């Protein structure tokens, strides 16, 4: 109904960060807090370490790449940057991979009418 | 010794299949199984938004090159494998302990080197 379909956009839509590992090459990686809402995706160091800051209509795509188990998953987030597409990949606990990834989607197709 | 050599040799051509994690963008593996033979090299991997990994077959008269990329501990190490696909060079990199990688590089090699 109208009240939970409501909830369901403020609660995907509301600011949420998560504390997630960032893949630069295959084991390197750094700590980081990405912050995602409906307005933008921020990443900043808990190799460039500048905080990188997306508008969400420049996001293109947030997949699972890897499951690994439980405890390690890998997903991949892709976005325009200066005209060309870019590919940010980082690791975490299985669930709030999964959760991180819903919530993109959520947002990338809540831009339909 | 020189006959087990010999041996590897003699062999070198028939199917074996290894498991080895392939590296993706340079960034993350995923395990596979990688079949060897002189006919053809065959990659197969081992849920929404998923990336699916398609499996790869390469006849192996398009083989060009197979290289340690690097060798870590016995426990890591990487080898590159370049071949021609619609006209492009391709490469792949896997990674597995040394012993794996080793005898898959000079495996491929003795295939490659075996035209003539």
């Amino acid at each position: 109904g109208a009240m939970a379909t409501v909830q369901d956009m403020l609660s995907s839509h509301h600011y949420k960060s998560f504390k997630v590992s960032m893949i630069h090459r295959l084991r390197f990686t750094t700590d980081v807090q990405l912050g995602i809402s409906g307005d933008k995706v921020e990443i900043d160091p808990v190799i460039k370490q500048k905080p990188i800051s997306i508008d969400s209509d420049l996001l293109c795509a947030c997949d699972l790449a890897e499951e690994k188990s439980p405890s390690h998953a890998i997903f991949k987030l892709t976005y325009l940057s200066n005209h060309d597409y870019k590919h940010l990949y980082f690791e975490s606990d299985a669930a709030t991979v999964n959760e991180i990834v819903l919530k993109v989607n959520y947002i990338l197709e809540s831009r339909a009418s």
